[PDB]
């Protein structure tokens, strides 16, 4: 890993700009579980980008996808970097800082999560309105280390981290497209991973006021807000958390939802 | 330290197999209270960690740890004498390797004891608390022993911990305690790991109790996580070596000498308990 | 360099060659103790940069020896915070150096957010206990081989915030007419460097925490480990926001400003405490 400072980020941004003329205004991290629908698209493999972080192979590398979507210029990250895999703070931060320099103003991110809130059902959508960053509370915050002042301040507040206006809009779109009944808003808590929670851990997290639980996202969100990118994030409830020791389907819908949100985003 | 990958683990397992012919089916990590257990082992061969290439090395005021093979209640066991605790600064790979070596040697069941403070207010000094679940605070916080590339030869990328403390082994242990006349000492509860090496402040204890924790210690969970990852069945018990202090105004305090002494007091009972459990384990 | 007896001895001896003051009280100036450094009489200033192997800061820090209310003190101007990326050994060494120099009591101030709903801006919250979130999570300053020359493998934190020093500090505030500003409570450490979200604040409050900050606990842990008595106060520089719907937010400039506002009061308070410390 190398440092996500202005110098290195500039270098990566410029290489990318030589491969495409698209200036992205919206960044999309897709998680669980569209990229096609993107029109006039060019695909850049991470492997073709000097110093861009590399992904988990098996046989297949990640891609950066530029193009348009609902008439908006977007860049899509296909292939994420998760802390449980062992990646450094700098590795996880760089792609987000590269988006900033490329022009990105809004980050949209989806993930899969377990449902703690007892009123949640399988397949529900839970818009993040706040989070609890357990690793960050415990000295593994993605921002630990010298601050890169070119991107943001030493002590960031996370006041309106999940932009309330984007949340309102997303609810409105779901409502008028007839699935407002699947959509909730709640608190996402990050478990460092890679283990699923024990029933005791789930019970503790619920009593902590958490609604859903996952292993991702918060580090990106922290980096995004740090450099002034607006954030929208949703969890797909892919399972109901088990609280007692004694104890691809929604993809099309989710894609359509993001597509219809982007179409209504206020454009400068 | 060497990565706990299949290559390195294989190498260590093979060296050990050259020093003994015992194929262990039960693995025992002696904590507080299992000091005497090591002795009762019959037909035993002792292998010092120092004689095992690439096996992690221990601390014990100079004296090295040992691996002890032999039989116990007619069952073939391997006993780890000397553990690796995270607060000592050991790596994830160091702590994981011994457990993965057991897997390749044939181990099917891991039995582990430890000492812990009593958070649940109904607990008494010297009580036995069988773990039925845990809260892995370091794991929640990105210091999970499994962080890093997954070793697929041993297990999956995203393990569930559904029945981590095998319910059948727990039921059996309760039965053995009951019929041998000490069922009144035995409880079941949730163990929470504090990374250590400090004892908890009263405020921390109060928080952990309200979190739903019954006992608190500094060990064990990492081994249990590695064991479950590679499909070994787990049985674990805490000896309550002290009552957690919840009030800043108190003058009671955790004393490591008193912790060691309680362990030594219940040691004979605990050894007998493990010995009688092993004797009733369903044998393939 | 490892904070072992050999390295600490080396640093202690170098310092002792630059000054004859044997300190009995150690002061870590946080938010509010800016002015305290000045009031120190007969003072010699030693810059960290002149001390071989002493940790380096992020203008350099200084070690200030001298007297204060007739007592011999050493003042650390410039701290080492974990969020900056410093090692356990780096944070621990200065405190271990104090031990060898003669320090018996550590006084520390910091700035914190107010979780307890009864707290007001500019209040003083004497620490009577703490919750060490990084410590619970395997990032305890003491992780690693134990340095036996300084203390035991498994330290208790029974009376970490000496009850007698707390009682005294309350008495001093009371008789000097600001007893109404002073509370006692539980301090929780957030590793940092981010301010807490409303959800995190809500969780921390329900955990039983009164104030939240990013410092102090590691030094306290090292101090208690080697048997130094500890006194620590938080200045409430902001009220924690518990609601996502609010438009109030933590502002570092307002944090700095509140600190500077109460600085004179805080200095006077530490000065009048030291004056009443039982002297061997
Ligand atoms: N911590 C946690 N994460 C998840 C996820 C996210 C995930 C996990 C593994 C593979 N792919 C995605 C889904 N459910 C949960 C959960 O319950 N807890
Ligand atoms: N955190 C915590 N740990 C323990 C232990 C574990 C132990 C092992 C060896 C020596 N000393 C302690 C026992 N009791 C406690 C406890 O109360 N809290
Ligand atoms: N975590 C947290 N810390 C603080 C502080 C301390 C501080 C020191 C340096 C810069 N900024 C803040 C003051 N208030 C808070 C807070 O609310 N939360």
């Amino acid at each position: 890993s190398v440092t996500a400072n202005i110098e290195n980020v500039k270098k990566v941004a410029h290489h990318i700009q030589k491969l495409t003329s698209i200036v992205p205004e919206i960044g999309i991290i897709c998680g669980s579980g569209l990229a096609d629908g993107v029109k006039d698209k060019i695909t850049i493999p991470y492997t073709k980008i000097p110093n861009f972080p590399q992904t988990s192979v098996v046989g297949h590398s990640g891609n950066l996808i530029f193009g348009t979507l609902s008439g908006r210029k977007v860049v899509v990250m296909q292939g994420r970097f998760h802390m449980y895999e062992g990646y450094s703070n700098d590795t996880v931060a760089l792609p987000i800082r590269v988006m900033k320099l490329l022009g990105v103003k809004i980050l949209m991110v989806s993930n899969a999560a377990g449902g703690l809130n007892r009123s949640l059902k399988l397949g529900d959508f839970v818009i993040l309105k706040d989070h609890i960053y357990l690793p960050g509370l415990g000295l593994n915050n993605i921002l630990v280390g010298p601050n890169q002042e070119a991107f943001g301040t030493r002590f960031p507040a996370l006041s309106n981290a999940y932009d309330r206006d984007l949340r309102k809009l997303a609810v409105q779109v779901a409502e008028e497209n007839g699935f407002g009944n699947l959509v909730h808003q709640g608190v996402y808590v990050m478990n460092g991973g890679p283990c699923y929670e024990t029933p005791a851990e789930c019970t503790m997290l619920l009593n902590m006021g958490c609604d859903v639980v996952g292993m991702s996202t918060i580090p990106e969100v922290v980096i995004a807000r740090h450099c002034g990118i607006q954030v929208f994030a949703v969890s797909l409830v892919t399972n109901i958390s088990v609280l007692d020791v004694e104890s691809a389907q929604r993809a099309e819908l989710m894609q359509s939802w993001f597509e219809k949100i982007i179409e209504k985003l206020p454009k400068d």
